[PDB]
């Protein structure tokens, strides 16, 4: 029951859309009408994403460059793109520092790095967005992983940050759910992706089958859309019938019927 | 299976060991006849600990006093521990910051403080004990929560350290699979527990069943002994059977190739 008329006029912030599934998801956001605001850190490649965002029909889109590392620019930056638009519809963060496949070694630095930008920008962000997203009655849309709901060896920082994401924006839909706040908080299960990062980090280490980025763009932006609690977005139909935890639903259920 | 035998002579760290459930196990290894090494922040309160340690029979028990925010404390500590013992067979990590039940609005503070302590904190003493570990096929033992696999509200910051735990922890077990270091990690997913601290912070807010916190210490001490990959200790029967998660350890099994 998509339709993309649902983000005409929307007011959307897109995080790590320099390159990638981010860059995909403004080009999407774009072509259905919607007012975007991109940020990453590089300036000249948000440039080229927020002209072919205008090129492709957007309302108006407009970027923020700066490091997700620095938690004043987040704060700062979520106040500057609802000023930019005149408001908030939809907060999509899906920005990540970069990573590779390797044994967890003396990597404090990583992991601390990880966590950071991963997790603890992605908080600084919604606290900044929330009052907005309050008077829209808009949506947040976190982008995840498989690597964030299952075990894998490789990517243990990066696994931490993406179980983490999950632990604290299921606890807030929880809240927002019995204080009455209608703000949805869609989390998006991603398996491996087609993205030239992940393609790099993969070659020669790992044996799977990656889906298109385009593609997994419009999934997501279709979950936040249908406020849909959680996506599922994986190249093998098998994966996707296993992912679902009914347990976790019932667990859950259990604690709130009564 | 089990024998309280399994812990006699062993050199074991508990953090967190000042009240509650970690010093309840540092007692229940004491009666074992282990080598403990506790810490916390109060240096009275463990002073106490360890005199009635030796009471109940420890081969040799020892605290050191400190914060957890300081990541030089816990590099420190796990240094000192192992000297004052003549090695390390099994390293309990159990503390946590400060935590009540609220509301999560805009407190950035108590979610980074979260990460740090009850996190990251575990990963700069899981690294500084790694040697020690290695060299005698030990344990490590993670301390955390229902709210650690599940989401419920008034915990959004809590449930966000424990889901991390559970994604740093289980991506390391699966990289000591291929590297096959011999130190086991066994996650303990714990329901609410009769500790003073639980019992104030629910009062008036939250009507569940508590679990004593003798057995539950007892029933960690175990699932570590035995090397099991979780321990799950529940007042609930249904609780206990909905915990486990068959569709991620087919898809994590699944993926165990290459
Ligand atoms: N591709 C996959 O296989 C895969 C699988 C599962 C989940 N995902 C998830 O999907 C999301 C995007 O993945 P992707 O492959 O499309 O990534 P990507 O192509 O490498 O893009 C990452 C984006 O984040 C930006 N970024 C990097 N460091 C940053 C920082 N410190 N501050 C602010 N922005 C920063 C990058 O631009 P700048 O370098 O200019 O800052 C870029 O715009 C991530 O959350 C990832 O975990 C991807
Ligand atoms: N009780 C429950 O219902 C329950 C349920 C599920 C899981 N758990 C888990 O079980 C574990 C123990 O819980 P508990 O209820 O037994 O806790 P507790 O009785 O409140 O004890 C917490 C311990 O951590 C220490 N501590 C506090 N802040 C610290 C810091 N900054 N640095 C170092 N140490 C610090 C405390 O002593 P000082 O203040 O002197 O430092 C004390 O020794 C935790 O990991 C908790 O998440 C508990
Ligand atoms: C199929 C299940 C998944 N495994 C991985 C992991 C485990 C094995 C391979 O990737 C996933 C993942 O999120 N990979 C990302 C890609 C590849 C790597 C690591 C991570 C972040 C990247 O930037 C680099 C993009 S999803
Ligand atoms: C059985 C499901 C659980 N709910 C909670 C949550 C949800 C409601 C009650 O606690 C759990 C939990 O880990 N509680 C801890 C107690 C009570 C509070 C919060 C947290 C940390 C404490 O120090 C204070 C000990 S386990």
């Amino acid at each position: 029951e998509f339709r993309p008329e649902m983000l005409q006029g929307k007011k959307v912030i897109v995080t790590g859309a320099s390159k990638g599934i981010g860059r995909e998801m403004a080009y999407h956001l774009a072509k259905m009408g919607a007012h975007v605001v991109v940020t990453a850190r590089s300036k000249e490649t948000l440039q080229k994403v927020v002209s072919h965002c205008l090129e492709l029909g957007a309302a108006s889109a407009h970027y923020i460059a700066g490091t997700m590392e620095d938690m004043t620019f987040a704060e700062q930056f979520v106040a500057q793109a609802g000023k930019l638009m005149g408001g908030l519809d939809m907060l999509i963060l899906n920005h990540i520092t970069n990573t590779s496949l390797n044994l967890f070694h003396d990597d404090i630095h990583h992991v601390r790095k990880s966590m950071e930008v991963n997790f603890l920008s992605y908080v600084v962000l919604t606290v900044a967005a929330l009052p907005m997203l309050k008077q829209s009655n808009g949506s947040i849309v976190v982008v995840s992983s498989l690597a964030g709901k299952v075990a894998y060896p490789l990517v243990a920082a990066y696994s931490a940050s993406k179980f983490a994401l999950d632990g604290f924006f299921s606890s807030i839909r929880k809240e927002y759910s019995v204080s009455r706040v209608n703000v949805s908080i869609t989390l998006c299960v991603l398996g491996l992706i087609d993205t030239e990062t992940a393609m790099k980090a993969v070659s020669g280490i790992v044996h799977m089958q990656a889906a298109p980025k385009e593609e997994c763009a419009l999934e997501i932006i279709k979950g936040g859309a249908l406020r849909q609690e959680e996506v599922y977005y994986d190249s093998s139909r098998w994966t996707t019938l296993l992912i679902r935890n009914p347990s976790r639903k019932i667990l859950e259920e259990l604690y709130s019927t009564s």
